[PDB]
């Protein structure tokens, strides 16, 4: 999954996840959204399980976006929780949190749910 | 700019321990000890946060990763928080979590729990 | 089990009144009103719960569906409640909640909200 | 606006089946049945769904609620999805879910599982 996670990965809307996946199980690089209050690349960190399971099992990984880089502020994070499943068809399949920053009166709505899978290919 | 306000020890309800430091550039660096679950000890985590937040009294915006594998156990699985910073006299990391368990293709429906972590600079 | 305990008037963190009868038969109904969000009055709630829980001091599994539709105002969106009723001196309803708008395909991604509510049988200040 | 369009037998990705009737009020009855999962056979089910839904091309929103108790088992839990009818040639039901058990209070931070299932008219 070290050789296997590394590398460029698209998911369903055609945003781009660019990620290098280090021996001590880090994981580095960067996020282009295809939609919403984003341009360009943003910087990504998060971390995964670099000895997995040998029963068939997905490796187990997450990450974060800040939506703040040098061209736009959406004052937000997303985190993606997921599993990385090696194979021809090779897929890291994901469910994801985004939180806006909020005033206190706000914050009932301050949290997006989603799921996201991401393949070595873009559809 | 939340680098001093976010930077330190956190605690949740379940008395888990955040120990985390902010950097100028939007990282988060640090450990977590988890009260409940597969697991002993610190683990790594790593994530981001907004570093140039709205100046209308809005929270900040942040997120964090820990996979669950130390020197001393591998649960094969990560949690990732959501969340936002609100400072303040009570001070307050409010989170969303998702946490993944490695499974097979079988047992995907089931991989993913959900839940919500309150964290205070002052422990349970 | 928990008929009785379940029915009733229960108040979350934010002010909301739940109005709730849990049948029998596991059938939960009433009328929920959010003091938050594109909402006025009561509106109609349906759910489910589990009428014969375990006896080990587990709480009781249930949820239930707003649609924010009513003779006042329509939202075009839902919210379900999943959670368990937990009995005894403080009792409290503690549930996960995902609240999803009618978009576009465009817009589905940012369709869904997430939250969590909890309930007690008497309210905030 | 799409009673008849919701009205039916609907199908997910899991091979489970939905049968749902859609009422002129807002109601939604029938019957759950779980390919997957501690469940045999139907379960009742209940929920609502947006029954003046906007005309600018948006889906319409629903919800139900199902649980897991039948005169054959009780897994102690609940599941409920929450999401959108989008309707036309391939008509689709897109939700999340989330699947509540009942704990005691030291396994309630575990006790919900977090997912998403797609419906469709035809079973995979």
């Amino acid at each position: 999954d070290e050789a296997g996670i590394t590398g460029t990965w698209y998911n369903q809307l055609g945003s781009t996840f660019i990620v290098t996946a280090g021996a001590d199980g880090a994981l580095t690089g960067t996020y282009e959204s295809a939609v919403g209050n984003a341009e360009s690349r943003y910087v990504l960190t998060g971390r995964y399980d670099s000895a997995p399971a040998t029963d068939g099992s997905g490796t187990a990984l997450g990450w974060t976006v800040a939506w703040k880089n040098n061209y736009r502020n959406a004052h937000s994070a997303t985190t993606w929780s997921g599993q990385y499943v090696g194979g021809a068809e090779a897929r890291i399949n994901t469910q994801w949190l985004l939180t806006e920053g909020t005033t206190e009166a706000n914050a009932w709505h301050s949290t997006l749910v989603g799921h996201d899978t991401f393949t070595k290919v873009k559809p």
